[PDB]
């Protein structure tokens, strides 16, 4: 047991007793939400427990401890801000700014081959986000199930290695793709699919999942995943869209045949059943926030955020996530792990699965394709994005344009490097300072106590310093600071007349 | 930082440092001695090292005067706080790869041109540079030899960060082909697949530099391959670049059919862009200089042991991007899946190799593999990933049997702003609230300068504090309080 | 007159022994049950009882047998056929029949259990000319499966029936290429040819749009019946249950245009590939195939019969993408090598075609590589290199090789307006001017008739031409000069 | 008997005119400079001044004139030339020639400034028969540079030295297809085949293997006046630098093949293109194009001289890689629409071959967007949709084409009357196979008889039935006689003919 009173004192915040209006008031200003799995016992003891005073409200330290113990492995995360996005409110109203901008997108025709994807109205703006820590925030029309059609192909993949490992799953699927061109064929030259993405790949993936058992079984083995993967949030399906893609069900039919002769699928396995067994998977529905459970399943290396169980063997997260990277969302896919870097791959209903490994996973969703097969509003945010943020998957943690990294704080690293800018003033460090006059900083941002790097750099008594400061970078050589003492009145404190050589002359 | 504890911390309580136990924990750190950026520190110490009754000890105030000149790293670098503290132990697995990549024997050399047959198949060189300047190298590294295909994306990303992404694709592709499809040297709409293929490596040698000779552009290519490498061995093959331009046929072919199918600049000459491309495949480096390159890319453009804004960090991203996929021959699709890292192969038997914001990289074995990369190359990259976390898709936190060597500002900005709740949030680590930016002014001190009364409260409360001592201005917390 | 003929015949006496008549009957090649003989033969046989026992026949009964079916009689016994000599090019096509065996090896068509049952061991050759010439050795009236051999004829059916155009909106005519190949579709819309089957499907659905299956297997029974002459045009449900249930690509082939609506409007995928299957399970012999053969030979009209089955129209477009697309993938060193439009089937038979001269049949169960037969490809490749058939050899000048292709009226019409030219033409074929049609007129009958000077006054005293002769209306040659009013003619008078 | 020919000229006369002579002897098609008729010329001016007036001529001296240039003029006069009638046939030709100028489409040549300068509206036609039977029409005597329409002769060049397996070993004998088609190899490092400037390229190392770029240039001058019977071969040295300077592309194919091992053993790269340019950059007439384009149909033999140039074996090979390797892509339906050899060049000139019968030329400079001929193509299609000339066309049963092989006049008159012949010896099987052939049963003879007139002469009544029902014939009409089927039913004596008669009255 660990000193919670430390959390208590933290709440409180003076006064005796902690008002439980204000304790989840703030825990979800930490961007987690109350419906979390891990906080069952944190909330199941705290109803239990409030309803023993005289008004369920206040709290005391001992009734405090006795709520948590358990679940403060968490708490202690998610207050001490080590949620692997510590400032979450303003970077969430940063979500929606670019939310805003990518749904204004007035374009793309929706996907009107069965009328079940034709129903779903073009102005539906879903986006929905997950940590790998838990923490969420989602807007619009998040609420709406969808079928996932496409989406669903990666998850298959992932899934089979997780039970039969990369050595048998590979056996009978590509790991390359195969470009613009080199794009009608179904097979390779090694007589077996490219990847996963593809639907010839997805089928013959489907032919492994549950190798001597049927359609109903295998069914129930796989949404027991897709519910572990989402929380056990919704995992549903829509038996009416599948109706409509078996009997659409078009080429399909021809790759499953094609690849029966050329013995794509396992040992004794029939290609009617696999075919409609591919296409209830399909057929699966599921809504933004449920989706973006799983993508930060993926992110989180195969254990779930929200839960905390051995969902996927990380191997196959691995694999999955790589696949993702190239033979991703379509014929756009090489553009995208090009330009936008991320691991994703799009659905023709207008959702599109997109992980930022080890940060969080993501689903937006908007049913109006675009000609290439992919989103409007889904792409327009996919890049409105790592053009502001610095996820780009091979982009530079240290030395970023002018982007945001909301892994490090929002208010503490505004300071952690001007501060960084005047230390190398003090013992008389140069090389730091054309080090970070190289890094493209303004060199006139103040500290603490609001003097530049001159009236520190004068104040020490340092020549080297202000003939780097007041002529290489052109700063102000009239400045004043908080107690009202300019570079002059400094080198005048102090009692340093080689730097008083410079100021004379500079006015 | 009161370089104070930096002595304290070698000196053991003593004021006597034989700088034989200075240098030798420098290097400790795996940094060596001859960091350009420890110019100061290295000049002063023989400097005034020799102005002693002995020149082998150092006292306190004797030795602030090395190190106050590149403090801001040698603290970073003793407290373990560069990006691979624990490098030893680390570099002793390395040389356990080495070592067992050895015995991977088979293999043909690559015997076109009498040149890269010199070579002898038992060259085994690996060199490691970390993006903030840790270094390491084992094996025949320092042997020089002729870079080859690995020139490519440096080339590549100089042109970008001299003229932008944009620009230059729109002279070559973004994606790859395939295993086949691949003979087909340009695509649709004009343009080469990549970068990373022959036809590429030769359009994107058409824009370098636009409007001067074939001579004077070769020196804007070595400023920049000198900068990325630490100024460190840049080279060049003249008996390699002759005998690869009398069995170029191909890459002749190759190179004029752009010619034909415009996909030059305007006033572009065909032969000499070939020449170019050639003198650029025969420049020579060795394994360390390579690895120092590797890493100018992985820091995102600033090279590790310089301080230099090489490249932009547009190209270094375009190119690592490209290097993942498009990077080594035919076998990048297998291999990104694998191995997951950006790469690029060169005939000679080298391997650049790539872990972003972590570190740069390079192997040679001259033994070339059946589909053009290296032998022990491929075999020392593939056990590496099967030891560590570097695939680009590999997780942080939840690596099974890998290992991961990756692993008062808060203070005062706290209660500036008018917040005590960060102040709280030292009580997880058990700090004693006596920290102090230069004004010497504790988290008392600053109450009582911003004027915030919560602050005075919560520290004088449940912590406790001192409100005598005086600051740097000569102004106590009771006598500063009232000063504004 | 039959005279002629029965006196060409006897020779030398006045009654023929049948021992006679039949055994040379056949040396210029016909077989005696030729449907265009089937009078003469009947009544051949009827009088052989009419009599006290039938081992004679006087030119009396004679008269009346052959006068039914007479002037294929004519053309054929003077050796006017396209293929003249007959015995010794068999003795010839006999010598390459025992070069064809003599490669052993080959995979035989095991991928069924019906092909495998075909012994290794079985090689047949059937030949037939336009001229009704049939000459056949070997296991040649054995039935086997029209396999892919069937593509082509489909093919035709379907044009002489649609047209070129409105076909060939649907299918290619180009090959795919060596490359470019599994991918059984074109850069726009179509297949590639009907010679493969996507295009063989496509073709399979425009016959009959609008009835039933076996409406339609009867359609193609009737024009493959016509072809073959009513012979042995058979079907077999054994096999033909066989490749369905094996042949999964042709069903993914097959569905994979009915996403991209390539077919015609409303047309069903199983039927039509249920059809498909029917089609390429038809048992015939070398012979009927042969027959076959030789109706595109002679441009869609059959040879032992005279029926206008197929448009030329359609035979050409045939036979042409039999050239480039026959064959499987060795469709392209076939037409270098041997240059005859063709097409194999995996039973073990090929479709030989040589067109304007004759039709054949190979058949050897054993395929090899690239699908064809053995022996079947070692005869056709020793063919051309023996003789000039190759459809880009040339006639007149040919290293060593053994082409075997090698009037009254010239007088009537050259005696209709006036062309004297002609009359001396003839001096070089030593044609006696005193030639007669059967109305008994000499050139000068005409020459009069119509009335012309130049005519009487070069024949009369330089070839001894007579104007005394009767004809069958009894106006002599001076007779026609004032009969109808030429006063010039009425010259004659000076001639006596 | 050369005295034979002097009666047929001089029809039964004194003396032949010379006037008369050489005008019918054009009529033939030849025409006076045919090098196989000098000793007919040389001679006939030899001794048409050794007399009083030089025009006439007795039967002795013209005999003992022709008496060496007789065993061509005999099938020449006994028009056994395998075209009889050549003045209308080639009447026919003029009528395509100005139905195809009328597309006043397509654009010229124009990647260089030398092919730029031929105008758009220059349109031309040559033809020569295996026979020597030559007609041309159009710009036909103006020279241009040839070519594309070289690459076939280099390869029956080879094939006729060192033979076809040799030369096999190089390229390809098979096409490529509409994609797979910017592809400079085939599966087995060659190219796919000598029609494409790859394979043309691989056939050039080959000629003449050991000697220099104009040693090499003379052989091949050698056999390209052998072919056209030493008509116009010229050449262009303007054209062939400025198509070097500004063609480029077989340089990248060059160096490609250089590296592949696509040269036989000790072969320069540069040089060997440079007589690619060189042979590319040739200039001919329609004319001497037409000579040459014969002089594979007939065999290998030269039509307007009779020498063996090219070994046989290489001109088959050749002319069924024109068939199906031919004209640019459009070569498949081209050798399925028309079905004739043939090889486009993009000067706007089209090498064309009929085997065992003629070659021609046409030249547009007009080109199409597949980068054939625009009138080029025209004219070949309004061809053989006027002649069974389509290689898989048919000899017997064709519908309403023409066949030169046999005389235009006689085409009716050979059937129509084999269509009687039959209702006289009493068959019907022969009506049976003749009207199911769509054979007019009211054809009718110089006496004008139909076949009901012979039938009712004779009287089978099989035939007359089969005449009256089966075929609709009238009953009414005349005949020479003006003794109408009742007639002659009533000359001959038969009632039942009349009985059958009296039913269609
Ligand atoms: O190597 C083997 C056989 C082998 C041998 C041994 C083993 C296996 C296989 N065969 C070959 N190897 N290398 C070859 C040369 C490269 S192909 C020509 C280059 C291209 N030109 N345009 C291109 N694309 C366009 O799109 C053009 C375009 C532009 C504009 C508009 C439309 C289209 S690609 S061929």
């Amino acid at each position: 047991p660990s000193l919670e009173d430390l959390l208590f004192y933290t709440i409180a915040e003076g006064q005796e007793k902690i008002p439980v209006h204000k304790f989840i008031t703030a825990l979800k200003s930490t961007g987690l939400r109350t419906s979390d799995p891990r906080l069952k016992e944190c909330m199941d003891m705290l109803r239990l427990t409030l309803q023993t005073t005289s008004d369920g409200v206040m709290l005391d330290k001992d009734l405090f401890k006795k709520c948590v113990q358990s679940n403060i492995v968490l708490l202690t995360q998610a207050f001490r801000r080590k949620l692997v996005i510590p400032d979450f409110m303003s970077f969430t109203s940063h979500i929606d700014e670019l939310y805003e901008s990518a749904k204004k997108q007035s374009g793309g025709k929706v996907a009107d081959y069965i009328p079940q994807l034709a129903k779903f109205s073009p102005d539906l703006w879903g986006v929905s986000v997950c940590t790998v820590d838990g923490q969420r925030h989602s807007t619009g029309d998040t609420k709406v199930p969808f079928c996932l059609q496409s989406c669903v192909k990666p998850l298959k993949y992932a899934i089979a290695v997780n039970d039969l490992g990369t050595e048998y799953v590979h056996r009978y699927v590509g790991k390359e793709p195969s470009g613009l061109r080199f794009n009608k064929l179904f097979l390779n030259e090694d007589d077996k699919p490219h990847n996963p993405m593809v639907n010839a790949g997805a089928i013959v993936v489907t032919s492994l999942i549950k190798q001597g058992v049927n359609n109903a079984e295998k069914f129930d083995y796989v949404m027991q995943f897709l519910n572990k993967m989402a929380g056990n949030e919704y995992v549903g399906f829509s038996n009416a869209t599948f109706q409509s893609e078996r009997e659409s069900g078009d080429r399909n039919f021809a790759i499953g045949y094609y690849l029966k002769e050329k013995k794509c699928f396992p040992e004794g396995t029939d290609m009617v059943g696999i075919l409609d067994f591919y296409f209830q998977l399909c057929s699966i529905e599921v809504t933004c926030e449920s989706a973006s459970v799983m993508a930060a399943t993926l992110a989180n290396g195969g254990f779930c955020p929200i839960t905390g169980e051995r969902v996927l063997s990380p191997e196959a997260v691995r694999n999955t996530l790589s696949l993702m990277h190239s033979c991703g969302m379509y014929d756009f896919s090489g553009q995208f792990a090009f330009h936008v870097g991320l691991p994703a791959k799009s659905g023709v209903a207008g959702g599109i699965l997109l992980v930022v490994p080890n940060v969080m996973g993501m689903m937006c969703w908007s049913p109006p394709l675009d000609k290439m097969g992919n989103s409007v509003k889904g792409i327009h945010f996919c890049h409105d994005l790592v053009s502001l943020c610095n996820f780009h998957n091979y982009d530079n943690l240290r030395h970023f344009a002018k982007k945001l990294d909301p892994r490090r704080e929002g208010g503490d690293q505004r300071v952690k490097s001007v501060i960084n800018l005047l230390f190398a003033a003090y013992t008389g460090d140069v090389s730091a300072l054309r080090r970070f006059a190289l890094s493209a900083m303004d060199m006139e941002q103040r500290d603490y106590d609001s003097r530049t790097a001159l009236h520190v750099a004068a104040a020490e008594g340092h020549v080297e310093v202000v003939k780097f400061l007041l002529e290489a970078c052109k700063v102000n050589p009239f400045p004043k600071d908080r107690w009202n003492n300019t570079p002059m009145d400094e080198a005048l404190h102090f009692g340093h007349h080689d730097v008083f050589k410079i100021l004379q002359e500079y006015q």
